[PDB]
């Protein structure tokens, strides 16, 4: 019963852009090393709470001069048929799904010294909505998650541009200070949600909330935290 | 002979206000146990680059929601007669001296582990200036300089109310993140530099900078670094 995950700081929370700070210290976002080579693959797993990829080591991410970060993991967060599974919601709308890609700043070399430190972890989430085209990046993780329906099965899958996952725009975000959304609960993480949206096809949205299966003979469905509430922090924008 | 003297992201800075971001998240500075009592008394020492006095337990400091530190020491930073020796400058302009108020992390036990860890140490710096009163929460500490005027040299005084060195309003302020001012220059420091000034009479500013004698048989003065470029990084403010 992690104590971490009944702070009075925790994450995801519901996105209010009126009451968003604009923050133009707030500058784009850089990624680097992130568009791999085929070789050596990824680990793809069933953890039987999401499907998370195994990041390789060299992908450097910074939130802004002097905050630099490296990418560890990423993994989905998702519903149910006509049901939405964001995590984050924004003036209470839930979105489809969500990619969450967690970083551990530079100055730790494990993860476990940085749980609970500020800004020692960081994660870049972007909504995922329904648009008409297959997303090809997604396709190369959808089109394995067959291989992995059981809870605790793994596959490995060619690198591949991980920043193709996410928006183009990494320039309009909200950002703010909470928790990780999974026991432990650890706070002091900077969450950075992206302002646009990525887009998936109705077959590949299907396909990531029917394919898995859970802890129980239960399928991986409506794998999001209910919002917390800011308990007085402020969400900042990098834009008005 | 500490090549993190040469890192990137060093203090001090020249601020300069038409270009500090401002940030309406950035609330007001809470400062709590800091009135300390006459008795238990706090050691007062030359160390031969400043006067510093060790502070006690209790003294709880907040820069945001969860974000909170405990004050380790205070020390200052001065010039020559007719010479100004602040740290920070604001458009150029050098302040005839400056007061930091050193602080940890409540995330670290110790200040070996925060020591180059974003945030892991916070500083509150105020500039002071000549005005025409004497003032009462200097003169405390002013009076008790003759005794510890050899480098390496300390005595005991009474406690005093910390707090009323410090400025005026606690929610007008510039912050960003930078690096110790002396070696080991460690980065990921978190400096607060107060808009308002407090103000102290000539007589004052000669008895900071006169009484103290440092390394060699040379005077203990004009005991601050130059400043050093921003690279990139923005200065947020409090206020617009
Ligand atoms: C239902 O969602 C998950 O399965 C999930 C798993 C991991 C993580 S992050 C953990 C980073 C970590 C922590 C401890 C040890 C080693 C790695 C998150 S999240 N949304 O970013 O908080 C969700
Ligand atoms: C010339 O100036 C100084 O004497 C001076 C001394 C200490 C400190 S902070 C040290 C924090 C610390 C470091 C190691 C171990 C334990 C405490 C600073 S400053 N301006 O805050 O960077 C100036
Ligand atoms: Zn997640
Ligand atoms: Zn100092």
């Amino acid at each position: 019963v992690s104590p971490a995950c009944a702070g009075r700081f925790q994450s995801p929370v519901d996105i209010r852009p009126q009451l968003a700070a604009f923050s133009p210290a707030l500058r784009p976002l850089e990624l680097l090393g992130f568009q791999l080579p085929p070789l050596p693959e990824l680990r793809l797993r069933n953890n039987g709470h999401s499907v998370q990829l195994t990041l390789p080591p060299g992908l450097e991410m910074a939130l802004g001069p002097g905050r630099e970060y490296r990418a560890l993991q990423l993994h989905l967060h998702w519903g149910a048929a006509g049901r939405p599974g964001s995590e984050h919601t924004v003036e209470g709308h839930r979105f489809p799904a969500e990619i969450h890609v967690v970083h551990l700043s530079t100055a730790f070399a494990r993860v476990d010294e940085a749980l609970g430190r500020p800004g020692g972890l960081a994660v870049l989430a972007a909504f995922l909505e329904e648009g008409p085209e297959e997303n090809s990046a997604y396709e190369q993780l959808l089109s394995r998650l067959e291989e992995i329906a059981e809870e605790g099965s793994e596959t490995q899958v060619p690198g591949l541009d991980i920043s193709a996952l996410l928006p183009s725009d990494f320039s309009r975000y909200f950002q703010y200070e909470g928790s990780l959304t999974t026991p432990p609960c650890a706070q002091g993480v900077i969450w950075t949600v992206f302002q646009q949206t990525v887009m998936l096809s109705a077959k590949q949205l299907h396909t990531l909330s029917d394919t898995l299966w859970g802890p129980g003979d239960s399928r991986l469905q409506l794998n999001f935290r209910a919002t917390q509430p800011l308990n007085g922090r402020v969400i900042e924008a990098s834009f008005p």
